[PDB]
């Protein structure tokens, strides 16, 4: 047992491949109940088996595409294609492309820099209060590292050029940089082959495809003025309200009545829905289109208002906060300035509300409509005993 | 508005100081209810205001000290000093010190290598199934980076030497290395002054000191055959059960009765306690002496057995799992082989039970003592309504 074998130093790439968990999530198979979109039945809540890391390297490129809408408000469309046979995933989007020019500081072209070098980002200047999802300068490079082949193509009409380059073998080598004269509609397309040996999978199977499809529906439902192609098929989502309705299409509660939905778009950065939950406290939230599956201070900031109001109400007619919360199923779509998270996977948004860059005070009509639901009634019937 | 201002690349240290959240947690103030050890109140649950990152850089060194017990069973003592007036924290441990010799590969001495270079660890060979908390090779360098002064002292009798060296200015520079002849009992002492400017703090105030002291009590409760000193005073903790008694002593439920405590040390790697909860589902768990404050699959693995058995018991009489779970307050102390987590802060342990390296099937005696709790009675009083 020599010292040189015991104590080792790893490069950034070696550490990412050796310890992928804090970067992309688990690289082992997980079986858990998730919301998916199947070909025949659409949105459904079913138990799925999948590798979180593969799903996450898909989510990174998708959220980058969504952030380009914040970068260029004239962007209108995303196009996602998933071909399991050839193991090929493409994410394309319109709007301003990446500047095709040499970086005077790092001495390489900008797409090569921000797709083949770790810790590269346009979000490192926090004096700019951005509502994009990207924060750390990892996601695209992480998807590159966990792919066998990874091609980036982007066209800039301002620079009148088009860039295309390919990385291979877990970002261990790069192909030929192809530059061509360009003068048409700006676009960005990322096409990658997931390294299924890193995830111990044979091919892109059904569960992972359904999860990716539901993620495309999420992007269609959380962004503004964006249509989403999926294998050339548009996603019929017109607003966060219709997206939320996709989850509760005439689904009844345990007594037989249709679930009552209380909805309000508070402002240009917050849209909230609330309904009854049988499975305890549920939340489906988005921060800058990022699916925050663990929630965060935005969800707390929205839900604690309802909780305090209902607690005061039930105190009038005579209680714990968690009892009120466990009957709530809340949907939040929020745009937060320079959000912080627990990890690269960004499942828990930890930014304090004072730094949100916006507010989300619920209207008195929304609050009164929340009083009308059977939450207060059930809790008041509880407190009697 | 130029390209080189927009698209930027950061070094590892630069990125850590610029984006500390995924490395150490938030560097902003947090106000939330925590368990702390207040002088003359002992352990108590109260609101505290603190910076998570400061707490975490303390926790990293404390956990490393605990890990040395797994490295060397002959180790017997950890000594913690907190001097708020001089902004000094010192963590000393006995057992085998770090080898004081030049690392032939990295061409420098081993302590300097593993405390002044990022991505350096003895835990990178997962063919070795270890139950240490160290996994990534960051923690000690993270404490170094967020300290104005960070001194490592370690003695190796095997190499007949003693190493001492100090880094300053956020691991920006290092002082002179001291190598002295040594032929005594090995030890390792880490002494640092946290860079409180990075945390917008002026001194180690009451709340952060109480949190650090409660963490020392955590270590005294979660480790085996290790004495824990705090400022030279012995912590009167004799096992996980007495540690839990520090939480559940003289506690009463809202009706006026004492709480039923169901305890079992399943094996040398698992110890569990269970009681009632008036605040919803509560858990206090440790993995390899790391406080997993968000829980994880070890907590789920222990709690789902209780939940399913109580569910069967309630189904016998003429209920959902979360309803049973919300009445539970569980304590879990576990040793997990090569655990994985969502982030460097290791608050959520994500390793699947099948990879734990050990099992924890609760005894029929424990299950029967659990069905006799007020959980089943409260659930059936709810069903009667
Ligand atoms: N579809 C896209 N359209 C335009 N710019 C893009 C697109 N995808 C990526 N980029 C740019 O490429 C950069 C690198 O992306 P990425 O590696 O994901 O880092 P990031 O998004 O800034 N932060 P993070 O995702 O948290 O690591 C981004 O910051 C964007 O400036
Ligand atoms: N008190 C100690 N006694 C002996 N060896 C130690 C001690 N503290 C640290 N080390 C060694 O120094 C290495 C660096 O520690 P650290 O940077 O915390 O990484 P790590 O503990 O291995 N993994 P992590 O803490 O999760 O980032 C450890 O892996 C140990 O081999
Ligand atoms: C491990 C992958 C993380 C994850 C990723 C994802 O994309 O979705 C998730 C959903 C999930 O399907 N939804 C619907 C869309 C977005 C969303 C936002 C917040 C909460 C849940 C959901 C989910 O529902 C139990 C649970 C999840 O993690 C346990 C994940
Ligand atoms: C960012 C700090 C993370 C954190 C760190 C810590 O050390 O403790 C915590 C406790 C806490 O006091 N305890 C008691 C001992 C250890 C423990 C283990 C698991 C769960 C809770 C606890 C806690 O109690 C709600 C809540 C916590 O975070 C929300 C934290
Ligand atoms: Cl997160
Ligand atoms: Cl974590
Ligand atoms: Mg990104
Ligand atoms: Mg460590």
């Amino acid at each position: 047992a020599s010292v040189e074998r015991i104590y080792q130093k790893k490069t950034q790439l070696e550490h990412i491949l050796l310890r992928p968990d804090t970067y992309i999530g688990s690289v082992e198979l997980v079986t858990q109940q998730m919301w998916v979109y199947d070909e025949d039945v659409g949105i459904n809540y079913r138990e799925v088996t999948f590798v979180p890391g593969l799903y996450k390297i898909f989510d990174e490129i998708l959220v980058n595409a969504a952030d380009n809408k914040q970068r260029d408000p004239k962007m209108s469309c995303i196009r996602v294609t998933i071909d399991p046979e050839n193991n090929l995933i493409s994410i394309w989007n319109n709007g301003k492309g990446i500047p095709v020019v040499e970086h005077k500081v790092e001495k390489m072209y900008v797409p090569a820099l921000i797709f083949g070098q770790l810790l590269t980002s346009s979000n490192y200047d926090d004096d700019e209060k951005k509502v994009t999802g990207g924060r750390n300068g990892y996601g695209a490079k992480l998807c590159n590292i966990f792919s066998t082949k990874f091609t980036v193509e982007t066209a800039s009409r301002e620079y009148k050029k088009m860039f295309k380059q390919t990385w291979m073998d877990n970002m261990g080598r790069a192909g030929e940089m192809e530059l061509k004269p360009f003068n048409g509609e700006d676009y960005t397309c990322i096409t990658f082959q997931p390294d299924l040996s890193k995830f111990k999978m044979q091919s892109l199977d059904k569960d992972i495809v359904a999860l990716m499809v539901r993620r495309a529906y999420d992007i269609a439902g959380s962004t503004k003025d964006v249509k989403v192609f999926l294998n050339g098929n548009k996603l019929p989502v017109k607003g966060f309200r219709s997206y939320v309705d996709m989850y509760l299409k005439d689904k009844l509660d345990e007594t037989g009545n249709s679930l009552k939905v209380i909805h309000e778009q508070v402002n240009h950065r917050w849209e909230v829905c609330l309904t009854m939950s049988e499975k305890g406290f549920q939340q489906i939230s988005f921060v800058n289109s990022i699916a925050t599956s663990k929630g965060g201070r935005h969800v707390d900031y929205v839900a604690d208002q309802i909780v305090t109001k209902l607690v005061d109400v039930v105190k009038k007619k005579n209680v714990k906060a968690h009892q009120v919360k466990n009957h709530m199923w809340i949907f939040v779509n929020a745009l937060i300035e320079n959000p912080t998270f627990d990890s690269q996977t960004k499942e828990n948004m930890t930014l304090q509300p004072k730094s949100f860059g916006s507010t989300c005070q619920l209207s008195e009509k929304f609050i009164k409509a929340a009083i009308g639901c059977g939450i207060v009634e059930s809790i008041l019937n509880w407190v009697k005993f």
